[PDB]
């Protein structure tokens, strides 16, 4: 009856909200990371937020690219699925760094991917990102647009879509769903789980929750120069509640018969820019960012924000929460946990 | 002092003869998938007294700990990473094997260098980086996209190579566009030795001549061509490895992309007729479909290597089937 779902890098942002959904629709979730940008703690707090539920959860320290270690949790139980959000994912890291996140991501990508086929468990969804679309040529951003690469950490994510479309082609079992994520923001409601990096955080709001509670002294605003509004990028921020509910829209798609290896976006379709981020996270925290105005990242898009068309009509979802609620749930967990866990 | 990965295989062999030829000294790396060991102690045989400059391991790039002890005891000025599968219709078949191997071995091989302080590189890229080209001839600066998967793991290294240079310019990288290499050590003791079943074309056509497999299956005859068959940039393996002697110099003065084939294009029943007109053997055949990942016509500009390595290929066809038809009736059933 209850559906076992094996979940990589679930003790991460978005993959800890997920997993709390997971056991409040009656899942059965295994949960393996190897804590590189996380802690149990948020695990721990997950586990009693779904209450009952929290018997479900079982929970592993493991590297996707420990073969033996990943070959025993799929010998010892039967995995309907799995969701694969275990990877680095920080542009500015990954171009310092390109080696580090071809080893982490698409090693460990391989080898699950591997074991996931000797042990017959062939229905993947995978953590891809609006990075894939590039600099867009036209928006929104639909599935059936140019996919490009910009950074290293986006090839990783380029590179993994091409490699489950040739798995796919290899070998017609496989059933893949490729989520492209726009820009998760928020936390659970409650506040009792959210953003909680290891060391600098490299996205936008958890760096700017960082500074409001004191613990980093500016945001730096990478670009002015943009042919946006106020100048600053525009981004597609979803709630990351919203994103969550998602993934479970896309598990029961897996049981259609027509699905092989499709893309669903997953964001709002508006977009917002990053001053028009700031200002809405002053509102709800009534703090101010001192904001430091530099270069544009490398590799950054000017303008990136998701039809929702196809997710709408195929996964019978849209995101619920608009900025305020983003912003305000981020504050309600931030104010109470101003260092994390 | 140069680390050869995949050097007991086809073109590692014959670039390690020129190496020990023109005073290097060569460790190969092997995990002997597609080669043997016979084949790099007869290069040792044939390099003479230079043969004392070689030094040979079985070890797998993926093997971590193997080949940090490769690199712990000899200092290395500069690595050629020969080693991968190759063949672009196993690779549609097997994906992760292809990723697994190809990726993950590049992966390792390129942080072990880097912790061991070498940062200079040439490595084994592939004409299939130009998927199916929309124009010939095919330049560097052409369009970059594969059509299965040993093709990107091909064009995905080389960007990752791209963003290792950019990460840490003290990285000096050439990355060589094989085209088709084809032929043998024209003295026929040392030539294309694979094992398992061959993939490639020629080593299949030898095989075919000397009993070894009772037919060719051409793949694909409705392709848009003078006879229909799939055509090709035959490049002689001797003149492929000069090219690698001339990208070590080159090094020495960057993340450059070079091109190597002859610039004209030859079908695959041209092929066979040249190798029947050099062996005297008739090959059967028998005609099917294309092959998953095919390309149609693709073959090589051959300026900006010209230019930019002193380098052009100088062996016709006709030598390349002489080559490879003295190697294969001296060594039938290879080493
Ligand atoms: N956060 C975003 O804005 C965004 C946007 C698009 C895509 N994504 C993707 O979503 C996924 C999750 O993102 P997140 O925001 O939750 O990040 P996160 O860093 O909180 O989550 C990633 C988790 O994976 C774990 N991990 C990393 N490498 C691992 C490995 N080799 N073995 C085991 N565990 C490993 C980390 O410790 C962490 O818990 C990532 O793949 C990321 O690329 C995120
Ligand atoms: N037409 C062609 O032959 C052609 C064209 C373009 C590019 N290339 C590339 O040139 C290189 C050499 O081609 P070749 O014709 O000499 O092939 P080959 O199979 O003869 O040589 C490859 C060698 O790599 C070794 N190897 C494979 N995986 C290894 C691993 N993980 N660790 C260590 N050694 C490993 C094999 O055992 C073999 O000896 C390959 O990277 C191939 O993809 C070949
Ligand atoms: O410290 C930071 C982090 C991010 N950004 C900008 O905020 C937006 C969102 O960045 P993030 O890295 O979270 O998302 P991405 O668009 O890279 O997935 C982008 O336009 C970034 O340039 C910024 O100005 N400063
Ligand atoms: O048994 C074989 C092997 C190859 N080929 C064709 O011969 C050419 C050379 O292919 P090969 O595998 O040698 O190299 P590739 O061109 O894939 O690098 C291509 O058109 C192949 O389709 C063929 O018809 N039969």
């Amino acid at each position: 009856m209850a559906k076992s779902v094996l979940v990589t890098g679930g003790a991460g942002y978005i993959g800890s909200h997920t997993v709390l959904q997971l056991l409040e629709g009656g899942y059965s979730a295994v949960v393996v990371d190897n804590y590189d940008n996380s802690s149990a703690a948020s695990l721990q707090r997950v586990k009693k937020l779904a209450g009952e539920n929290g018997n479900r959860l079982s929970f592993h320290q493991v590297d996707l690219r420990d073969r033996p270690a990943l070959e025993k949790i799929f010998s010892e139980t039967k995995f309907d699925a799995v969701i694969h959000f275990a990877g680095l994912k920080a542009v500015g890291e990954s171009v310092e760094k390109p080696l580090l996140y071809y080893n982490n991501n698409i090693v460990g990508t391989v080898t699950l991917l591997e074991v996931m086929a000797q042990y017959g468990c062939k229905n993947l969804v995978f953590s891809s990102s609006a990075t894939v679309y590039g600099w867009p040529k036209e928006v929104p951003c639909t599935e059936e647009s140019p996919i490009s690469a910009t950074n290293p950490y986006g090839r990783t994510k380029l590179f993994i879509e091409e490699i489950c479309r040739d798995v796919h082609r290899s070998d017609s079992e496989w059933k893949i769903i490729l989520l492209r994520y726009f820009n998760p923001v928020g936390a659970h409601p409650s506040g009792y789980i959210g953003e909680d990096p290891l060391g600098v955080p490299n996205n936008l709001m958890p760096y700017v929750q960082q500074v409001a509670v004191g613990r980093r002294p500016h945001l730096t605003v990478f670009g002015t120069d943009y042919k946006t509004k106020d100048g600053t990028a525009v981004r597609d921020y979803i709630h990351v509640m919203d994103l969550a509910d998602g993934h479970i829209a896309a598990l029961r798609k897996l049981d259609d018969l027509k699905i092989s290896c499709e893309v669903y976006n997953l964001g709002t379709g508006n977009g917002t820019s990053v001053l028009e981020m700031v200002a809405a996270f002053e509102k709800a925290s009534g703090k101010k960012i001192p904001l430091v105005m530099a270069g544009r990242r490398p590799g950054d898009a000017e303008v990136v924000y998701a039809s929702t068309e196809k997710a709408e009509r195929e996964l019978n979802w849209k995101a619920k929460n608009g900025i305020e609620e983003m912003c305000r749930d981020l504050w309600n967990w931030a104010s109470n946990n101003p260092y994390g866990y």
